[PDB]
Parts: C-alpha cells; sequence; structure tokens
C-alpha cells in the first residue's frame, strides 16, 4: 500500500505520498537511512536473506510478513515485493523498487 525505492544496499531514496500516514516518518526523516534501521529484531535476519537474493537475481523477491518500526516506535506488519535494476554498462544497482503492502 505504499512504494519506496532504495539503493542496492537498502538506503531509502524515495517514499511515495502515502507512506508517511502509514509509518509516521516524513521523507526528510527517513531518506538516507537504511531499511535495516526499521526492521524488528525477530525479522531482520530473514529480511537480509531476501535482500541478498534481490541483489543476485533480476526477478521479483517477496519477503515474509515482517514488523517495521514506525516513528512512534511501535511496529506495523508489512509484506514487500522487491526488485533490483542494474546498469548494463557498470553492473551496479541503480535502485531497488519496493511495493510495501500493509496489514
Amino acid at each position: 500500500m505504499f512504494i519506496s525505492r532504495h539503493s542496492g544496499e537498502g538506503k531509502f531514496l524515495f517514499i511515495d505520498q502515502r507512506a508517511t500516514l502509514v509509518i509516521g516518518f516524513l521523507p526528510q526523516e527517513i531518506l538516507g537511512t537504511s531499511f535495516y534501521e526499521y526492521f524488528h529484531n525477530e525479522d531482520i535476519a530473514a529480511l537480509m536473506e531476501s535482500h541478498k537474493m534481490v541483489m543476485q537475481v533480476p526477478e521479483k523477491v517477496t519477503t515474509q510478513v515482517y514488523r517495521f518500526r514506525c516513528k512512534d516506535n511501535s511496529y506495523i506488519q508489512l509484506q514487500s515485493e522487491w526488485r533490483a535494476f542494474k546498469n548494463p554498462a557498470t553492473s551496479e544497482i541503480d535502485y531497488i523498487i519496493a511495493k510495501n503492502s500493509v496489514f
């Protein structure tokens, strides 16, 4: 229910106009931080494995349902579809698109 985009390493580059209502953070508060700053302790290891897959394969990866820490330090449940796009001249990731469904 909201889109974000990230660097290859997970740094937030963009959140859409719907994100702040869901997660609390304004763009200026979250852009430039890693997605690893927000995952719940019990989900982060599995999410790192999803991120490793996204970096290696040029297909969509769907995460488990995980908990994401909002600005008020409570958690919401999300499920994300991630996909990375590589520059064909350098093999570096331009960005990862994230479709973040909210429960």
